[PDB]
């Protein structure tokens, strides 16, 4: 039955293990099982990069269903914008309940979640010449956002 | 638990701005930029039904229609994965609501227990602990995570 809509649930099967999602962990290390979940994957991959955990999923979907239905899903929430490619190394990043920033996994690019980009130009941290310019004349990157770092 | 925060929704009108911020007691947003109410619990604007009609006529337009597939797929997939679950009174499919662990059915009213999946109360309601997931009956909530069911 799984945990609170606040919560990320372990992928082993039948896992009970959870955790609260923070802004600057992107991985949970299951007290129950003890694997570590991947939260921008939303899964365990633990002898890869979050690239080849990606590509590997594309491969085994040309041959297998339930790999096929994780990719077509991410395909989806990608076209309604639910998903996002990393604006740097181009892996797919899944939302975070209640995080408005995210760094990368694979590049460490800070992510602004709220507006699906950047949250810097290329300089980084600082560099207001790109990204979303959260707060840049005092306007937030978007009404909604209420911390994106 | 995790600090308190708010939850935004986006209008489904196709490219319209409009957004809110989700809250326990409201299944609906009336978009005030294109002035169209969204339900809350399907995801999707369908002013001239209930969500039950909505969701099937979405069942039936998937066997014709590529994008009502794809949607009704996801809905399935959604199902096994735990990002949705059935009332268990009408049986609708009800999509998780970012940051609610309580909601109350749009068709028949039924007080839902996110946490848990299932019904709060019992069959008389509010304050029916003979069914339901219990929270804070002894000070206990329903499971370790629980934010708030009500
Ligand atoms: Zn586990
Ligand atoms: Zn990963
Ligand atoms: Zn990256
Ligand atoms: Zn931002
Ligand atoms: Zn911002
Ligand atoms: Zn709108
Ligand atoms: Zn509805
Ligand atoms: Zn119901
Ligand atoms: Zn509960
Ligand atoms: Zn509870």
């Amino acid at each position: 039955p799984g945990s609170s809509a606040f919560s990320y649930h372990c992928k082993t099967p039948d896992c009970k293990g959870w955790c609260f999602f923070e802004d600057d962990v992107n991985e949970f290390t299951c007290p129950v099982c003890f694997h570590v979940n991947c939260l921008l994957c939303k899964a365990i991959h633990e002898q890869m990069n979050c690239k080849e955990y990606q590509e590997d999923l594309a491969l085994r979907a040309q041959n297998d269903v339930a790999a096929r239905q994780t990719t077509e899903m991410l395909k989806v929430m990608l076209q309604q914008g639910e998903a996002m490619r990393c604006p740097q190394c181009q892996i797919v990043v899944q939302k975070k309940d209640g995080c408005d920033w995210i760094r990368c996994t694979v590049c460490h690019t800070e992510i602004c979640w709220v507006t699906k980009g950047p949250r810097w130009g290329p300089g980084g941290p600082g560099d207001t010449s790109g990204g979303c310019r959260c707060r840049v004349n005092g306007i937030p990157c978007h009404p909604s956002c209420q911390n994106c770092h």
